[PDB]
């Protein structure tokens, strides 16, 4: 079992080199943590950044919607009827998906403490280890090929990056001197967050493959809205295209799903408000022979803890997008998911394995 | 949690009166029951009865595919990684989905035993207590009429109404014989089993609406491959259509949610080869907005057991049809759910509760 | 003008008597107010109310949006440039509707200030009074015609019922004690707030106008994201259907209007983000023959007065619910609109004719 | 504010050389020039040439449409009130665009000297300088590479090439020569004039694709009533389709915009029927996630003046098409906008910032 205990706390780890998107740069890692002690002296753990320009969270709207709305429904209640929690958590308020995500985390983390096994086999078990890409931030194409080539030193065969950001060109220049300093070998995932027109991407991405740049997928190539756009990206070209911010809940996946507007879907826990929705839009789209690939926002090694549990339970999830506690310069968390170079390996303790704060 | 051996028998109840559909007339409920028994000593139990003119499955296919197919690929397998076992279970075979739900009964009974709570909290745990219909089966007006009043005076004040095994004015007459001996207080269901084309269908449905009658849903009025017919039904009424025969997967349910051909959905283990895709039939239609049933074929309360645990889980399901264990002379099963008039009760024992065979 | 500091603070009122809907009830009137002063000296004056179940906004992430985000690129910016100004206000940052709506009212304020005239006649000046309706909440049928009978006698000729709360039987029977009581003069808009499913929705509106209730329309009678149910009953009734939570956007509304889903749009400010994209709702509806009704959440007439100024302006604006300061125990702004009843009228002020916080 | 006179005259200003595109050949530029006189003394500017083929305006239609229909409902009207004005221009009389376009520029002038402001930055204000493209008119292969090396020495590195006057043949062999005599650096727009059939335009930008001739879009390509061919074009194609002659109105981008009948859309006030259309227009656009350009007839500085005011106000206009002032022989305007090569600056003045006649 039973919550009687939800308490936040912030934390705030400066990043070793900025991450830069289309959308946004990051100087700072910021976080709320949500810690839920339960009836067996048992705490579950739980994670959101704010993401102002993806999300429209703020550490304030977080730490309130957890406070005001969240708690006094959850206080009480028991892991023996969690639908009746996670349905209140999803519908007690609308929007505020980050904080309805940290809340779930901590949720699941004591169920499967609960149960007495790892998150991750509680939600099927599928795999024991899993690889991560490393991202490249937009930079100038000489920046981004030696960022490239120091993290292909750092035992990471598959960069994932990050294009949009001003003018297409730029964008092929910059994967030629990532490609022509990198080798052929390592497996290249663009992501350019919004930033194209649909016939631009489509010229763009069929001069890349001409040119055999050799790229594995292009996440969310055009404005999220623009679903027909997305569709018109996708039927253009060899190139899988991957949705992102065009698919946020359920609701949302079953949209892209049905029209047929992308090959493989990017799930987020702070986009889907948990580990219910990103279960319920993995579902789906097996159910449509459309791949899942699970990531993150800027978050620290507990909220990647929680994801990681959550993609290594699933046969459709096959890729894993998990880098982000690496960027920053210390690790805040004891326990849960540990690395060894690209390679993610699962923890064995019940629930997401997180101890506590580090020292 | 470690699956050793896979046992299966046979069973055959007389039902006290014949159970009548446009579809079959069933006589003697004939099953096959499932155990597997863990490494703990745990047993989990299952049932899959022969449907022949519904899933195609009969009790020498059922016995042969969870021996021949099923039973190699779970032996020796644990329970901390049933993803990749509800796969092999779905996909090791086509079609077949009785007996891949009888061996999913028993794989989530095993499951939900290994960390000690019942079944239905496992999954969710919304209710505990639920009301199921009771199936007035095909007759003459007066004869049909007869069972709804001792039914009634049972207590069961929601009466589901076979219909579409002989004509259009047979069945207003049907409805009438049974509303006027009944009083407009109690709930009527309709369940056509495919018997009208879909303008008998509207005529039918609106002439009932037009007299006053009170009609809650219509299941399946048209054959379940004509799905543009059960939209025209679904889109020329007032009254709620639920796919039943239409909808055994996700996929169909995915491809009738998306084209909006009916209102409701009928979700039965049988024909979604279990819970796993029963679970992902109900979350796809609650991403839609549209609520669920479910039912069972001819079981026994083994059967019943398990939709039930899986009906009492989740929020949007919000009917029940369990009445098939009432039918029978004998009820075959010591432990699991437990009758008292229209109401069903969750035990508080773990997994599915039962204990075994009656004496 | 130039824009040269931000402020923001709270109110905090009773409700004389508690506001109930199907979404919410509410006891006090809490709110954000916002100060923008210009180089000039002159102030802008805006407002923001907490709608968690609704927008999803509250005090701590309105306040902290408009500090964090939008005054640190609005400061130093001229009303000359207004565009550039409101399209940062919109795409700086995702949702927070409410945040962005309450900046806009005082960037508006001020940009009408500078031009010497009031808002409304600066965005097109149509009418100088209009005629609002009062709510009468979700309570028993005798309380309702309570209600109803003394706002009749505060002069107030158009009721807004609300009903959807819980079945919809005893909806008919709230509307039928109003009418009984209030007499067939008086217009009545309903508002379901999302309370009835497509095809009880349809059979209960028929109900109502077959009993010759005399309904003028109803308001969002189905769930937001089920623009296929509301078209349903849009074009399976004689009322006039209009969409409210539904339409929070120019894109949604866009989409509302392309499906013809309903008859009219409710408009506010908190949905819209501010006036610039109520502005373009209306100019669309237009455009599609679309008449707007422009309402509010629970605010002050600080937010009305905004609202108000809009809402005048346009000639296809035919509908006004401008109730709620009305419903509060004090009256904590000085000047902007005034009441003679049911009547509203516009001020003379350059600007809102918002003078500052009330004696 | 008042309205105290509506006066009218005629200028003809020879072309230096021919305009000629696939619809019409211009040798001399005609227009009516309305100036309006306010009570302040203030005076408003307005332009509207006859273009019996594009909107089948005349100047005896204009004179008479805005004297005998538009000047009896606007004398004695105030600027307080322009939202009841505009309507009275735009549905006291079907048609009659370019005589509603003049009578709504000196209106938008008057507006925005009462407000003491430059017109562009009371609709606005986005930007203050633009770059127009120069349209290379349709001659001899040879003739159009002479007129776009010229127009490149005078500073347009924007060109507009006029095809679809007599075969496609010839057409590609324009672009051929313009290429090879201007370099691959410069923008190249084609505008087709409602010249090609739908696959004979595929054919054509597809050819053009592959000879990798770099065309940024082609504008209305297919007949204007041609709206499925359009579409068409728009998706067999990975060149940006505009559409220009197929949308006049507010109603007409609305289905061009839900049909995703084209990408892009050319706004002219002479179509719109002014400003109040051409707002309408962009901002439908914007909501659709579509950019627009806003161009002109060949109208003289005063209506290219107009156009840019607003072209310059809002975000989503990213393209301009305004040369026609160039083409003339005698700049017969003081005032407005001022040319620099390519690029177009907006003066300080309040309103269009028009002075007066020719000297
Ligand atoms: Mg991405
Ligand atoms: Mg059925
Ligand atoms: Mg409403
Ligand atoms: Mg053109």
């Amino acid at each position: 079992m039973k919550i009687i205990r939800i308490e936040t706390s912030r934390i705030a780890v400066p990043l070793t080199k900025p991450f830069k998107t289309a959308l946004r740069t990051v100087y700072t890692a910021e976080s709320v943590i949500v810690r839920i002690t339960y009836d067996s002296g048992a705490v579950g753990w739980g994670e959101a950044p704010p993401t102002l320009v993806i999300t429209g969270d703020s550490m304030d709207s977080i730490e309130s919607a957890i406070h005001h709305v969240l708690k006094p429904a959850l206080l009480g209640k028991s892991l023996a009827g969690y639908e009746a929690i996670l349905h209140d958590i999803q519908h007690l308020l609308t929007g505020n998906m980050s904080a309805k995500a940290a809340v779930e985390m901590a949720l699941y983390d004591g169920w499967a403490q609960m149960c007495g096994l790892p998150l991750y086999q509680m939600l099927g078990g599928y795999r024991d280890t899993l690889e991560t890409d490393y991202t490249v931030s937009v930079n100038s194409p000489e920046e981004m090929a030696a960022d490239a080539e120091n993290y292909l030193k750092q035992g990471f065969q598959t960069l994932k990056i990050k294009v949009g950001k001003d003018d297409i060109a730029t964008d092929i220049a910059r994967i030629q001197e990532i490609r022509k300093r990198v080798g052929s070998a390592v497996k290249l995932r663009l992501d350019a967050n919004q930033g194209w027109r649909p016939k631009e991407a489509v010229t763009a991405i069929r001069k890349m493959e001409d040119a055999g740049l050799g790229i594995e997928l292009v996440e969310q190539p055009v404005h999220k809205d623009d679903l027909a756009g997305l569709k018109k990206v996708t039927d253009a070209t060899d190139t899988p295209i991957m949705a992102d911010e065009s698919v946020f809940t359920p609701r949302q996946a079953f949209e892209v799903l049905q029209t047929r507007s992308a090959d493989l879907i990017n799930i987020k826990l702070m986009k889907a408000g948990g580990i219910s929705g990103a279960e319920k839009i993995n579902a789906m789209a097996e159910a449509c022979g459309v791949e899942c690939m699970v990531g993150s926002m800027i978050e620290t090694k507990l909220g990647i803890t929680a994801a990681a549990h959550f993609a290594a339970s699933k046969r459709n999830i096959t890729r894993f997008d998990f880098d982000a506690p690496l960027m920053l310069k210390t690790d805040v968390f004891n326990g849960g998911i540990t690395y060894s170079g690209s390679t993610i390996s699962m923890p064995g303790k019940p629930g997401l394995g997180i101890i506590g704060a580090a020292l």
